[PDB]
């Protein structure tokens, strides 16, 4: 089918993060000619976890999102048993050899408090830290710890705005902010 949202989201995104983005729909069985709001939330996702990983030192983060879904649970497995962190019922999309903890990064297109409050209802281990960003500019993150320094969650924000900004001047952005 001929969507404006996946040419759009190929113009937008990098080549990589969007064969990764496809793959990984592939292998939840969505269609991303088809799910093209989900496309560009996946790829989305997938960005700003990303830049997440780029900030910090350089063997800050161990990256899980990206990888197919049985190494990923892998590499879980083994920070479990190499740290001795509870085991995460879901996978979660980074972990923080400083904090010693696993990171679970979304992107939300309503008012971070929601997109906070279902993620936190959905992961019941606790010990998993949670970072929430949204389209608008704000963020939220467990026990006000933010992990990383204001620079980097700042351009993850102001990218987040300019994806919305391109969005909306190709008129896409409400179907997508009423797709979620
Ligand atoms: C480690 C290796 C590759 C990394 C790729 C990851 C994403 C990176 C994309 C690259 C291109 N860069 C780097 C310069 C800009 C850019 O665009 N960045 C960073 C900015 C946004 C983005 O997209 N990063 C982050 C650190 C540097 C790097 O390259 N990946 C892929 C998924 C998992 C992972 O860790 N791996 C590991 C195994 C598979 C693989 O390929
Ligand atoms: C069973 O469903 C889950 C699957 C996973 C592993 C892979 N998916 C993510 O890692 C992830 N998916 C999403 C949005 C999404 C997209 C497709 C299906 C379900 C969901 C969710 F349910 F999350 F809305 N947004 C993230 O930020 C994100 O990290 C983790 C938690 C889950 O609850
Ligand atoms: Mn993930
Ligand atoms: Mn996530």
């Amino acid at each position: 089918r001929g969507s404006h949202m996946e040419d759009f989201v190929r113009q937008c995104f990098n080549p990589m993060i969007v064969e990764l983005a496809e793959k990984a729909m592939k292998e939840y069985g969505e269609d991303p000619k088809i799910e093209t709001n989900k496309f560009a939330a996946t790829c989305t996702h997938l960005e700003v976890c990303f830049m997440y990983s780029d900030g910090g030192s350089k063997h800050r983060f161990e990256i899980i999102e990206g990888r197919d879904r049985i190494m990923a649970w892998t590499v879980v497995n083994s920070i479990c048993n190499t740290t001795g962190v509870e085991k995460p019922k879901f996978l979660p999309d980074l972990y923080d050899y400083k904090e010693n903890r696993f990171i679970e990064i979304g992107v939300t297109r309503r008012e971070v408090h929601i997109y906070y409050l279902e993620k936190a209802n959905k992961i019941k281990s606790e010990k998993t830290h949670i970072h929430i960003f949204s389209f608008t500019g704000e963020e939220m993150a467990t026990k006000a710890d933010y992990t990383l320094d204001e620079e980097s969650r700042a351009r993850i924000k102001t990218r987040l705005f300019t994806i919305r900004q391109e969005m909306a001047s190709r008129s896409l952005w409400d179907s997508f902010r009423q797709s979620e």
